[PDB]
């Protein structure tokens, strides 16, 4: 995959105005991101979540279904941060599954890419391939396929850097 | 309950600094909300949800859990605001159980002080019901109810109104 950065006139997921976008957001993150989200406040729609994942729960499935169902959305962001703290390091105890799992198959997954990177450049990595993993799983439910297939839904990736004050797609 | 409008300089959940607090907020609002909260954005760890509800699931569970036991979280916010399209009288088909459930629950409930009300009034105080029974509910969650018992935890409700830009506590 590679990082590319946003042109706030330009996002892949405001092509039109007045529309409302799913926007997956974590819950160590803020609104700071939403500033590099070239949306509007009227066009969001957030889901502020551990480690800005979607798992296998109620919450995750019935918030996607009023999003596509009730509010006709046909855009999802999934913005991970850089700094973030749940999607770092190697284990934190206070950190249920399957959170906790999703990250753990993340660190083996790419055992070698993390290995070949220190620390903060580490925790960096974690974040980019948690948001891409959250973009693939996303797109394999049954719900989310059937819209891909019809044309009605794109799903995105960004990862927003307050040090740089920009978010940057992941084009992969 | 009463509604009191927040002084931004004494709030009941910054009684002190550089403490993370729990935000529940709703997906629908949106980022102006805070700017109400009387926290910085360094001490916010914020968990928005459809309706601004803890349900009884794995994404409730975990995220009380992290706050609690990882970040060591003494103080819990779960705001409404006014004009949620979520907790109010129009039923959308598309919004699953248990949210469902919740405010038709609240509707039978609360049915005398409802029925009295026209729309827009009605909407208001559902979005104030709301808050209340979620703080009620939360103090009952088995890992809440430990903390309150060793003095250790305080839940809050408040409801924002974007028109005014003034957040409103739920007293007791
Ligand atoms: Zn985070
Ligand atoms: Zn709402």
């Amino acid at each position: 995959y590679q990082l590319q950065p946003l042109s706030l006139d330009s996002v892949p997921w405001r092509r039109q105005p007045g529309q409302q976008v799913l926007w997956i957001g974590c819950s160590d993150s803020g609104c700071d991101e939403l500033e590099s989200s070239g949306l509007p406040a009227d066009e969001i729609f957030a889901y502020r979540s551990l480690g800005n994942m979607m798992v296998d729960d109620l919450s995750c499935k019935a918030t996607l279904g009023y999003a596509l169902d009730s509010l006709k959305i046909r855009n999802i962001v999934i913005c991970g941060h850089y700094g973030c703290h749940i999607a770092s390091g190697e284990v934190n105890a206070g950190l249920q599954k399957p959170w906790s799992s999703v990250l753990d198959t993340l660190r083996s997954t790419h055992r070698r890419t993390l290995d070949s990177l220190t620390g903060t450049e580490r925790d960096r990595a974690l974040v980019e391939l948690n948001v891409l993993e959250q973009v693939h799983s996303l797109r394999q439910s049954a719900e989310a396929a059937e819209a891909l297939q019809k044309q009605q839904l794109n799903i995105w990736g960004m990862v927003y850097d307050k040090a740089t004050k920009r978010g940057y797609q992941l084009i992969e």
